[PDB]
């Protein structure tokens, strides 16, 4: 399938963000797009019975914040684990792309 247009917005909480495909485009669909019981998904993260649990402190698979700003990850990049990977060690890198306020994810 094809990528949609810019300008994208992430609005499930009071700090949405705005998601570019054309930022991102030279990693494979399925490495945001997880496929799920074998086929391809394409839902939006925090689908019912998806990535819906919306209190920061919850660990689990289900929780929205973790699959975004999990510093660490495994099986699936988080947001924050690929950004913080392409800042690295990098001043400006980390303020546009890992930081928490006047970030390019939170500006
Ligand atoms: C881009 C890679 C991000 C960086 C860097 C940080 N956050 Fe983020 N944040 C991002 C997304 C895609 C979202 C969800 C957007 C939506 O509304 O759908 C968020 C949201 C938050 C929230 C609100 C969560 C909630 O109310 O359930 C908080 C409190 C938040 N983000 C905090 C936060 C902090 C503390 C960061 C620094 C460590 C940080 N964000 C960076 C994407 C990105
Ligand atoms: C990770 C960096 C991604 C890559 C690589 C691709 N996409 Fe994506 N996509 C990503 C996010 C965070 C979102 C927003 C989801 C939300 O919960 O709001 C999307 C969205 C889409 C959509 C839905 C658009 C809509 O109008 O709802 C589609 C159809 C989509 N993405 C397709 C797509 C394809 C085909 C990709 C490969 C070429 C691709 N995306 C890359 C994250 C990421
Ligand atoms: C519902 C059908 C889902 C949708 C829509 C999205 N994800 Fe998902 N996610 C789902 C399951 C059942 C799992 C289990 C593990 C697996 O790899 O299948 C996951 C996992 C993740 C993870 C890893 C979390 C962890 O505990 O380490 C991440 C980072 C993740 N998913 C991200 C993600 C994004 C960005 C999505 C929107 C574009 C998205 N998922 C959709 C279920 C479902
Ligand atoms: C690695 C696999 C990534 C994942 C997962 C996500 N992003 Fe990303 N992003 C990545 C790179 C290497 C870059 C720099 C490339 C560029 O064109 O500048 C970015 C850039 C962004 C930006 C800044 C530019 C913009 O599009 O506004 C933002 C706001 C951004 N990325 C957001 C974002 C979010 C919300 C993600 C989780 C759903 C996410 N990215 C995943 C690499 C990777
Ligand atoms: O944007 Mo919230 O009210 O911390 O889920």
């Amino acid at each position: 399938a094809e990528a949609p247009a810019d300008g994208l917005k992430m609005e499930n909480t009071k700090m949405p963000v705005i998601f570019n495909h054309s930022s991102h485009s030279s990693y494979q669909c399925a490495d945001c797009h997880h496929p799920v019981d074998g086929k391809e998904n394409l839902a939006k993260c925090a689908t019912a019975g998806c990535h819906d649990v919306f209190d920061k402190k919850d660990k689990s698979v289900h929780s929205y914040y973790k699959i975004i700003h999990d510093r660490k990850a495994t099986t699936v990049a988080t947001c924050m684990s690929c950004h913080l990977e392409a800042a690295g060690s990098d001043k400006d890198l980390k303020k546009e792309l890992t930081g928490c306020k006047k970030s390019k994810c939170h500006p």
